[PDB]
């Protein structure tokens, strides 16, 4: 139910890059809804009339994304080589002020969802086969630290006025952000973990659950958005992606989220995870003795819940960022704190 | 060999973006040698020390290429043709350049455009880049927009030495704007299915790839996708073929040569399109001998008509590219010689 003046270039857009019944189309004749609104990353979905026929190859219906308020190259590029490879959704329409991207029918997933064995079995050799993946960039590990890094900078130097916010963000100083970046950069320093290209932001609301698919056991989750990928820490991925069982943002009062950490995966499940992803991350693996299965499974645990607290401290210090730049509703202080507590707490957890 | 001001720049690059032995290379292991200087677009080729054994399935030597002196367009597109296997692999990309596969191979000179087989090769090719879905407007705003945008460029182009200025003169006595209306005119009432084009497609920009010089069909590949756009098929055949005249390897000043009597023949043009048409629509060669021939007839029509374009456009260009490009070459009389076989090509087609 777009504002009228989207939805005339959503128009303009959809009748000069699809090929079809689109091409010809009438104003008159074009279908758009809102997926999401806000000034960011806005979301619509476009159609043909029911009663049109499409000419040959062209979709039916098509998903508009308008970027909203020179890495925007890398993004392109790199959207545009997942949807050849079939990773991605295909990708119809690229220009300055967003892209048409295929329409694919499905849902995200729930927090509680991520912990169900066939779920968390798919993911994770979706994340492996995204792991395999060469693609044209850096290959140097720098994005982990260099982005922490950045955001440490900007946190130091910004300044609230409203109350709550001063206090919330001057207990969180009071760890001392810059001394304890460097205790995890040692720490992690020393913990080997294969650099791979990573999606880095996969959270349920970021996986699809595929219509019709969901009968096929291990074939229908299709991994999206992929704003943040970049080589990485492959244990930074695997972990950052446990963080995620602990936390549910569908809650509907502020802060707008629950943390639970008595939700974070269990040794049994973080096994029935790598288990899956190990096999399909590397070839002879399957037929390695069931002696040395076990060793590269109980270092690739201490890896993983290893870097999990690098998902702590990077999103704990995003998150402060952004409850100064962002005007999203939502209680980005209050989920910077529940970071930390998750840190320190899983720190605790380690003996480290 | 390079200055010393990249060849570090250039290694970090390989260093960073390569996989295998690359991973761990010293800089004194690093071997880069210039392909093309110049000030944009400046080729290198870096290779792996011969005494170095490649511990995965990556490249041993690859081509690096600075932009020096669109945007997002040009990145996804090389991207895509990578990923179909169209082009050079792209193997690292970065703001100010990027990295791609090296081919083993040499450019067509002009006159190879004219054996029956490079030629029959080159129109499957291009044929089957036309087929190709990318992300771009369809809408066929390239040639005519682009037209535009250099006719007002020239219109405002002003030289301070006296040649250029006589010869800028007599360019501009043809009356360009009512040129391109005629034009437009022309092409407006001729058919061409829009597609994507190479829109470049010039000896320099096809390579015979090394070792299979005695391929019949599989000798060629097309680059330098950098004026490709959605555009009438009959401007990238028609443009191609005005190429057949242009000989770019001549060595005094103006540094081409233009030869008239060197444009395809019928015979020569049918050869094309015979192999063009059915790279291009499959069913076509199930057509009845007569219809065939119908098809044929039109589109030589249609791809001379268009040929125009191609020198108009060029000839265009080539003013804009006298004043601003530092390039060494004759851009003001390679626009005369384009002109002048835009008006010849007029008396030739009685239009
Ligand atoms: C005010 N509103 C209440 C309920 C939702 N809402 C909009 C709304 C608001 C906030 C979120 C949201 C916020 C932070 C996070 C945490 N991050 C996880 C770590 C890294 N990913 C970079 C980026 C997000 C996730 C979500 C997620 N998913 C999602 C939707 C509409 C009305
Ligand atoms: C050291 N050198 C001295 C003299 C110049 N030189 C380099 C050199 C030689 C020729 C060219 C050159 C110039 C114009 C054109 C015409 N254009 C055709 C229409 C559109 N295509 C966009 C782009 C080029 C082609 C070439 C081509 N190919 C450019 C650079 C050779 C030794």
């Amino acid at each position: 139910q777009p504002e009228p003046r989207t939805r005339r270039r959503a128009y303009l857009w959809c009748k000069e890059f699809l090929p079809g019944a689109w091409r010809g189309l009438r104003e008159d004749e074009f279908h758009i809804s809102v997926i999401r609104g806000g000034l960011s990353n806005m979301l619509f979905q476009c159609s043909l009339p029911d009663t049109t026929a499409t000419l040959g190859d062209e979709p039916r219906k098509v998903l508009l994304r308008l970027y909203g308020a020179e890495a925007m190259v890398l993004e392109s590029v790199m959207f545009a080589i997942l949807a050849e490879r079939s990773l991605g959704p295909k990708l119809y329409g690229i220009f300055p002020q967003g892209r048409l991207e295929q329409f694919i029918p499905s849902r995200r997933l729930d927090t509680e969802e991520l912990s169900l064995p066939d779920i968390s079995a798919e993911i994770a050799e979706k994340m492996a086969t995204f792991h395999g993946m060469k693609m044209p960039f850096n290959k140097e590990p720098k994005w982990l630290f260099g982005t922490m890094e950045k955001y440490l900078k900007e946190v130091l130097r910004i300044k609230f006025t409203e109350e709550s916010r001063i206090k919330k963000l001057h207990k969180l100083l009071s760890y001392n952000l810059p001394l304890e970046l460097e205790n995890l950069r040692s720490l992690l320093e020393s913990t080997p973990s294969p650099v791979v290209f990573c999606h880095n932001d996969c959270q349920e609301g970021n996986i699809l659950l595929l219509e019709g698919r969901e009968n096929s056991e291990k074939q229908k989750l299709m991994l999206i958005d992929f704003e943040y990928s970049s080589y990485n820490y492959r244990g930074f991925d695997i972990g950052n992606h446990f963080c995620e069982w602990m936390y549910d943002y569908s809650y509907e009062k502020y802060p707008f989220f629950r943390a639970n950490i008595r939700k974070y995966p269990t040794k049994k499940q973080q096994l029935h995870f790598i288990s899956s992803y190990l096999p399909a991350f590397q070839n002879d693996f399957e037929n390695l003795s069931t002696e040395e299965k076990s060793i590269i499974k109980e270092e690739m645990l201490l890896e993983v819940n290893r870097f999990a607290l690098a998902s702590h401290f990077l999103w704990g210090l995003w998150s402060i960022v952004q409850a100064k730049i962002s005007s999203i509703e939502f209680g980005y202080m209050d989920y910077a704190q529940a970071r930390f507590d998750a840190y320190f707490h899983q720190k605790r957890k380690l003996g480290v």
